[PDB]
């Protein structure tokens, strides 16, 4: 897919560069693609995209700098102050003083309105200002300029969610996978709807059959108690505790509560996960067919290139010439759609990528030196020798600096395993800083021999899913990842500084108790740790009704009952949907091979 | 299905009974169906599948049994007694005599061999002793008579066991879906080695990188003792707690566990769950085929009925005389296949069932009734009447009274909801013995009210997907019930008596600490419902950590781990895709009729 050939080919050179394009599935801006002589702005274009990993490290920077502010309510001189880290159980990583922050901030935001900026050089200044999302993007780096401005002039603030929002207008999988889930939320609050009507009539049996007893006298007290506690009882997590009284007080009692769990759990829960199911294959099929279209597109540029007439039709002479200037460095009558559907039979069955301009047995033998630095590993952790990993380390280059050598970096970069060995090895290399923690980067490199057992048939399909999964998730855990850090931002804003040595009804949260008092939102990293915690569902109403009783307010509990709602019932049932048909595409895949 | 026509009919009537047996999916056991004549071998099977309720009956009977017998530890002259309860933290069921024993597994077994052996009045002699479910039955009887025996002539007891297996061998839905599990167990032994490479791994890094840390000197204080921790950390069920040391000791540590944990939850048991799923899929549809094979075998015997000439063929005279035997009772030439391929569309295209020998606005206005006994007892319990809820139970006994008499019995009982509300309207009019335990019965009848949210679009797949779900899910809890039913059996007969107020030990066992001395293993329901909160998995290692040191040894623990294998990772995982394939189909269904 040469820029050079897009920009100065002869036509025929620029009609196979499409088509190219296209199959790769690297498609042009249609804003390029329909401009009719679209090469003269497509220069311009090859140069942007040419620096997308300085424009993702600033992305990836902006995101960052929320994990080294100082907390809001450190500035507003608490007594004793953020120094006293032991005080707050706060982290160990740095808080950027207001230099710091306005060095970065300012870098940071340059580099952002320069990379916001510059498509007006090839989509033209009345295309830019007519995209929804140019639009969008100018308002979050609007908002930025304002917020960097209002302080290195010297409530809240808004910074900390602008920079996620501008992260996931970066990230073209981010948006189309906030696209999709777009699609889902109709149907889901159908669900959701279905299950309060649930768990409502459910606590109102709870209390009414339990109103004078000890399950009622201590437990089930009100209504809203017993809806708060059912709902608990809903994620099991309070499973046994919430309902000894009854037991203690009917051994029969555990029938109502075995059905109750029983229906909630293997019932409603499925059930949500099925509808969860359907909605996520529709959209993604949807998604499918708007990529297949933009693929006919640029097919179809690529032919009204070729057609130096209109007719819209293609001879003998002009096919060959576009075979030539296909097979030579990038692998009758014609129509439009003869055109589209030939082209796309080569990608099917002929289509092998061609080496870019500048042994089986070598796999056996590296596989075999990498087993032998396993044992070696393992008979030095049990010390049944610095110069066997130094040896081996050596080897690792050797062979990275043998690939790249006999393939050629643009070659060798495109596979997804040695693409992650460079890496590792580049690290292993640079970390000859001249500690024992290449143990452990060496075992990272180690790890491919996993690969190994693909041989095995009775272990292909899982282990080739799994590693189709590692780059595939990564969309989804992303967008997981930024409702996180959004979820992490309010809760630092509303909850900071209540969890310290001082506060004294502290002591008596069940945070104290089971003494989870780092796990706090003081501070960034301890809320996205916290987060964590409640994403694994695990103890989690702890963390609930401590807030609870520190803030005062059952407000406070909309923060928990949301962040349930949002990530657990849908978005972690997204990632077992995703799974499950990731899995059966692998055994799908390997039908038509056996 | 008249078994008159059957036995005695003509032979078009014999060969329109086959049909409608095989369209209602009454396989008639091919030894009659094989028989070359439906003589009294086909009536002897009729007399005896009327008797179905006694047989059912007994079966549950025996599976009963188990709940009410005395713990073995109590024979052993315990001091103090198991009459002190308190002090053994026993249940409230009785235990039975030694007189009741006797008299109980007596008459249930007298039953058991009359239900065992009359199969050989139908089934040939030299078919009966060559069937290999005859055989195994047999087996299981002659234990039980040995075991009666044995006790009533006066290491442990056989007969629990026993008990469970004759009650699965009794129902077709069991004995299929264990037929269908074994199908399904290769597969899955070799996930569970991929998955125990996984523990293993991960253990060793986790063993190594904290050996000399506080994590290290408190909890990973061993590669056995790291390898049940992280074993229990894939559950999710000690997730914080286990890794808290670390992050005391520093907070990058969590960075390992995050991934452990994000691994472990979102690939490995997904992708445990998607091929639990694609061998379940597989097993049933082998099965489906099966029994259309059986529908085949009897619909060309019917066939067989007619052509007694051998042409293969039945001529219009045959096929008229057929049609009006057919469609007088029960709802050119044609060859074997064609005559199955024509009845089995009939069985579409026209059949609505007759109804057997012997208005749209009632439904609203029961519905307005029963709505307006929802109101009144809602407004009961805030006390914002006996009469009420006498008119209202006298107008549920009219409404099936009225039911019966205007559909007939034999036709009123066919539906799914109608022989629910029978049921329980019984349950109602034999309570009024004079509690207001009425009320929650009457609400059970209140619960129908649902099935009109089927009339709203947006939520008619969802509710007629648990419709579907409430009776077609009871072979596999059954099943998950009956491996429960032995786990408790194995428990009692090795925990029985550890927890005991004596025990002193016991105090320091965190079951003692948890307040759960009452979720113990001392008797058959205290059990039961002990496996039910395992089943949960909620804080599920209390337990196990409990009798770890209640037992004083490590292989205590291979309970709780086989316990969790066989029952969460696949049972399930099953009643999970059991659930989505269901919702699928609905959605199939529904698009088919839109």
């Amino acid at each position: 897919r040469r820029s050079e050939a897009i920009t100065h080919g002869t036509p025929f050179q620029k009609a196979a560069a499409l088509v190219d394009l296209a199959e790769d599935g690297i498609g042009l801006p249609v804003e390029i693609l329909d401009q009719s002589s679209f090469g003269e702005s497509a220069r311009y274009y090859f140069i942007f995209t040419r620096l997308d990993l300085i424009w993702s490290l600033n992305y990836f920077a902006l995101l960052f700098l929320n994990f080294f502010e100082q907390p809001l309510w450190c500035e507003k001189n608490p007594k004793p102050s953020c120094k006293d880290r032991d005080y707050y159980y706060l982290g160990e990583l740095p808080y950027l003083t207001n230099a710091e922050s306005i060095i970065y901030e300012v870098i940071t935001l340059a580099i952002l309105l320069v990379h916001t900026f510059f498509p007006i050089s090839y989509e033209g200044s009345r295309i830019f200002w007519t995209s929804r999302l140019n639009l969008v993007k100018v308002a979050c780096v609007v908002i930025l300029f304002v917020d960097v401005l209002v302080d290195f002039l010297y409530p809240f603030r808004i910074a900390p969610y602008v920079r996620v929002i501008i992260f996931i207008l970066s990230i073209r999988e981010l948006r189309d996978t906030l696209v999709l889930l777009s699609g889902m939320l109709g149907t889901y609050l159908n669900i959701l709807a279905l299950w309060m009507l649930f768990l409502l009539f459910a606590s109102w049996i709870a209390f009414v059959m339990f109103e004078d007893t000890q399950q009622g006298l201590t437990v089930f007290t009100s209504y809203g108690a017993t809806l708060y506690q059912m709902f608990i009882l809903f994620t099991t997590s309070n499973n046994p505790d919430v309902w000894i009284p009854a037991y203690k007080s009917s051994r029969w009692s555990s029938v109502f509560f075995v059905l109750y769990v029983l229906i909630g759990v293997y019932f409603v829960t499925n059930l949500i996960l099925a509808v969860v199911y359907d909605s996520f294959k529709e959209q993604l099929a949807k998604q499918v067919s708007g990529m297949d279209q933009m693929k006919r597109r640029m097919l179809e540029k690529a032919f009204g290139l070729i057609d130096s007439d209109k007719n819209g039709e293609i001879d003998k002479n002009q096919c060959i010439k576009l075979f030539e200037q296909l097979t030579n460095y990038r692998t009758f009558k014609i129509n439009k759609d003869e055109f589209a559907d030939l082209c796309q039979a080569i990608a099917l069955r002929f289509q092998k990528e061609e080496v870019p301009s500048l042994s089986p047995n070598f796999g056996y033998a590296i596989s075999f030196i990498l087993i032998i630095n396993f044992i070696a590993v393992v008979v030095e952790t049990t010390l049944n020798w610095q110069v066997a990993e130094f040896v081996f380390g050596w080897i690792y280059v050797l062979e990275m600096a043998l690939k790249i050598y006999t393939y050629g970096f643009e070659n060798y970069w495109r596979e997804g395993a040695n693409r992650f060995d460079f890496l590792v090895t580049w690290v292993i290399v640079i970390g000859e800083t001249a500690g024992e923690w290449i143990r452990y980067l060496l075992l990272a490199r180690m790890l491919r021999l996993i690969r190994l057992l693909m041989n095995v048939q009775r272990y292909r399909a899982f282990i080739a899913t799994f590693i189709t999964l590692i780059p595939s998730l990564m969309p989804y855990l992303g967008t997981i990842f930024c409702v996180l850090c959004i979820y992490c931002s309010i809760g630092v804003q509303v909850f900071g500084g209540l969890v310290n040595a001082g506060n004294k009804k502290l002591f008596e949260t069940e945070l104290a108790e089971d003494d989870y008092l780092l796990f706090n939102f003081n501070d960034y990293p301890n809320g996205m740790v916290t987060l964590f915690n409640l994403l694994v569902m695990g103890n989690w109403q702890v963390w609930m009704e401590s807030y609870k009783d520190l803030t005062g307010t059952w407000w406070s509990i909309t923060y928990f009952v949301s962040f349930y709602v949002i990530t657990i019932l849908l978005l972690l049932n997204l990632v077992v949907a995703f799974v499950l048909e990731a899995f059966f595409t692998e055994l799908d895949l390997e039908e038509e091979e056996k």
